[PDB]
């Protein structure tokens, strides 16, 4: 269906303004005038904390604010320190026996570290080696702010056709961690270059290789 | 406040069918309609899937209605489908620009099999010993259930504050299964015996002891 | 033969909603509608509760409604109402004028509250025994599971063959009991000692024994 | 609501030919086409037997037979050896959010006796007396044909407001049993001068008199 524009993690440092903002069509948030966005406060009940453009229903607060740029549903949040806490959710409304949510824009800064992704990549054991089960899996450790953009690519190339990536989550401190890994024949491996698993954040990225070959 | 009362969980076959029961005020759902019900599953953004009271876009296949009785509000699936289970919602009108709605459900739907669980874990590349570390990786690729643990035993015994796991899942509608991670440098590694993995699964326990396997 | 699928029972409470589904060919339920209810509790004839596929008239309260998907076409009753469980069934048109109908279903709702019983017997006028006989007769007048046994007991020990019992109920919509009789003549009754009814009823037993209570 | 007016058993000798009648309105039944009679061989499905007048659907056979009598709709079955055995019932069409089902004549012939009811009068007892719960309970063993009218009076005139009637079975050669008892305040009985308990049949009828008194 459709996507209605969603950055994954906006991540500030409380005592501040970020703006989502929302692209769909032209039709819907250009032209036509309905652009929602709600609040998952850690999940849930995402209530409706903007609506029509700015819009603000009567138990939800201040600070809180929202624009229908020509083409792009944007909401500025202006404050920050214990609110923006939440899922952020962008909703196109429209015509069509349908009405269009967004991809979720997720809110905080509480935490203590804003460091960086551990990832390495153990390629293919003798699971594939022999057992002939070609796994190569990529693992990211130590994270803060959870927002895994992960991409492989096939010796040079995109890759992405039996590759499953772990809704992530780790304890102590919290942090956060995940992993992403691909399943294939032994050739498809033995036979092909290069995997590449690369997390990614904005100013933040990390690349990782692994290539096939020998034993002893 | 404006709380939408629906039970927090629902359950069921998938050879009858299930209703979801979506209750308040006169106000709301007493004198107003516009009682529409999302599909969310814990990552997608939600889903119109009965809106007013029984009008429905493409996704409600039929009898995968709502009707209001009074301000109780139910929808059904009548059959009912090996979807995936978690929420569903109902937001009606209550008016003055205040919409409201009703939080939970999820599912507990027979017709979808139990599964056996299936790991691969990774210590190795084949220097990754002789030079640092590592670091073991195991993975449940799946089993459909989710309703376990894992351990990690250095020839016979559990080592300590050297392990890291959480999560339930992802995949698409098929299952749950995660991975654990412990750090173990060389002598850590091997000086250690060797390690299985201990999947504690449903009564039947599963695992697998890793030991030399060298290079894949 | 032409018969229409639904489950032979259904459970529930009061709290949420229940699904009845009645399934068959394209030919009734496919591509013909006309798919009616009745609301039928053993002695009362049956009522229509839904029509054509989700058209009532008055007795449909409101979410009482069916719908047909494909072929399977449920009724709900969205709430549902400490009612009488027993009987509901769909009849469709199957075309040349030829109808069919599902059978089934009854009930298994919470709400409504067990009872326990209450007992009255009844050997006597004065007279009955310096005379001929009468005859002893026992009534629980109620309790609201119907899932019981009497026995009668002569100071004592069970007497043989000399005794009549069977039934479940009739009442409105309230409760189930039922009446014993045993033909006991004279000293075969007082000669007896003394009678107790012994309602051995759902883990508890009840009961009273009957000896010199004249006239009345 | 409506009533359709129809006879309770209806009791032949095999071999033989019966009516059932159906009285409603005059609009319904009366100008109104569309009378319908169908068959519970024993409850559960009763089928379609005769739909409009005298039509029949296919899997239903012949010596089956139905009119509609300017004003009253009647079935004549026309053999009846393994056949009739059946509830009965007559339904009326009409267009006012409802379709009339009428009372049910069930038919049988397959027994030994179409022998009498056995009734006996058990006025209060010390539950009554003392216990002051005013309890005359009327009972009916050995039937054949299983059909309890029954008629209580109160001195002279009809009685009937706290009295119940035990749907009635028995076992043991089967013949049928039951009861009916009434129960108010002690004086409501020994104020007043006599209860009446006839069970009715056509060529049968059993009537009984119990009125109050003293002890000893």
């Amino acid at each position: 269906q459709s996507a209605l524009t969603q950055p994954p993690s906006a991540s500030g440092s409380l005592g501040q303004s970020v703006t989502i903002s929302c692209t769909g069509t032209s039709s819907d948030v250009g032209g036509y005038n309905y652009v929602s966005w709600y609040q998952q406060h850690a999940g849930k009940a995402p209530k409706v904390i903007i609506y029509e453009v700015n819009k603000r229903p009567s138990g939800v607060p201040d600070r809180f604010s929202g624009s229908k740029s020509g083409n792009t549903a944007s909401l500025t949040v202006s404050g920050l320190q214990a609110e923006d806490e939440a899922d952020y959710y962008c909703s196109s409304y429209e015509g069509s026996d349908n009405f269009v949510f967004g991809t979720g824009t997720k809110v905080t800064v509480l935490g203590q570290p804003k460091a960086n992704p551990t990832v390495t990549l153990f390629p293919p054991s003798s699971e594939e080696l022999q057992a002939n089960k070609a796994t190569l899996v990529c693992l990211i450790s130590d994270f803060y702010p959870g927002a895994v953009t992960v991409a492989w690519k096939a010796d040079g190339s995109p890759v992405k056709a039996g590759v499953e990536t772990t809704k992530p989550s780790k304890q102590s401190n919290n942090k956060y961690a995940a992993s992403s890994y691909l399943s294939l024949t032994p050739e498809q491996w033995k036979s092909h270059r290069s995997y590449s698993c690369q997390v990614t954040h904005e100013g933040s990225t990390v690349e990782k290789t692994v290539a096939p070959t020998e034993c002893s």
